[PDB]
């Protein structure tokens, strides 16, 4: 049915050599910071483009090391502040000696010294339950996927996968721009950090840590709601789902929204959540919030979104969309 509504313009017999010319199509990524915008800006290059290169992942180890780092020392940080003790009294020096490897050096980097102290304090049981309440203190949420994958990212000859690159964590400043093709429809993204469409994104498992859920709900509120953007498709996206899931299974949603009265499970938590955000909608006669669930991460999920949210476009706003 998208191919029918194409089919149907008549624009391009305008033009001299229109069959040439390029139909533009301008996206507006938005939402609060670590919602994935950019890991959702990396699938694109990795999809519809070539993506990573070996040569352009490696440019990204010491980022991958910066933030192995970062990680275990929020979490041993951490248990000083909540009153953990170490599983095992021994790793009470290991944990002096990464602040003695890491307090040496400028920049992000692995050794088989450092991989060691890691390793131990990681598997200890007292950091493990420290872990386990990770809501209660700043932590990156690629800790995990980094730290059990350590073996491999201390190797010497370590060269960073395209999930090792998506998976990092770095701070945009400025508004990036970037291009790119699909369905012959020539797409100008912008990520908004520091309108044919907008894609709105929102970290589910923030619902548990004003409440971040809460700041997201605000914003969406006022961005869905605005007049500029009343002939704008409005995406949401529903991100972090995999984190989401486990999170749901320990923490309950009345931590977040404490009239919530359904199961505490990922069906129902789920939905409630994106009600929430769907009500915020003043007119919902006259616009429709378009709702995916996704995992910015999982390069499969989101081609299979952005597949769909194309469609969406196609046909409700390619008749605003210019030829050049
Ligand atoms: N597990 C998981 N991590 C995600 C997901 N989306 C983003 N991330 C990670 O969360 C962090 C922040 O995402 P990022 O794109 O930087 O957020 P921005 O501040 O909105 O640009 C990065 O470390 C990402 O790898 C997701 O669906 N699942
Ligand atoms: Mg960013």
């Amino acid at each position: 049915k998208a191919a029918v509504e194409r089919s149907k313009m008549i624009d391009r017999n305008l033009r001299e050599d229109g069959e040439k010319a390029a139909r533009e199509v301008k996206l507006l990524l938005l939402g609060a910071g670590e919602s994935g915008k950019s890991t959702i800006v990396k699938q694109m290059k990795i999809i519809h483009e070539a993506g990573y290169s070996e040569e352009e992942c490696k440019q990204y180890k010491a980022v991958v090391y910066s933030n192995t780092i970062q990680s275990i020392i929020a979490i041993i940080r951490a248990m000083g502040r909540l009153k953990i003790d170490f599983g095992d009294a021994a790793r009470a020096d290991d944990a002096r000696q990464l602040f003695v490897l890491a307090g040496a050096a400028e920049e992000g980097f692995m050794t088989a010294e450092l991989a060691g102290v890691i390793k131990r304090l990681w598997k200890d049981s007292g950091v493990q339950a420290c872990f386990n309440r990770s809501r209660e203190y700043q932590l990156n949420d690629s800790a995990a996927y980094y730290l059990n994958d350590l073996d491999r990212i201390a190797q010497p000859n370590y060269i960073p996968t395209q999930q090792d690159v998506l998976r990092t964590r770095v701070k945009t400043t400025g508004i990036v721009e970037t291009h790119f093709t699909f369905k012959d429809l020539h797409f100008k993204m912008f990520d908004v950090g520091g309108v044919t469409a907008i894609i709105f994104c929102v970290a589910l498992s923030d619902y548990d840590l004003m409440n971040r859920m809460h700041e997201s709900m605000k914003l969406f509120d006022s961005i869905c709601n605005n007049k500029w953007f009343t002939d704008t498709s409005i995406i949401l996206f529903l991100n972090k789902k995999d984190l989401f899931e486990e999170k749901i299974k320990k923490s309950p949603l009345t931590i977040c929204y404490p009239e919530y009265a359904g199961s505490n499970t990922y069906e129902e938590a789920a939905a409630y959540i994106q009600c929430q955000f769907e009500d915020l909608n003043k007119r919902k006669d006259t616009k429709e919030i378009y709702t995916h669930f996704t995992c910015a991460t999982d390069t499969k999920n989101v081609q299979f979104v952005f597949d769909a949210v194309t469609d969406v476009i196609i046909k409700n706003n390619l008749k605003d969309c210019g030829l050049f």
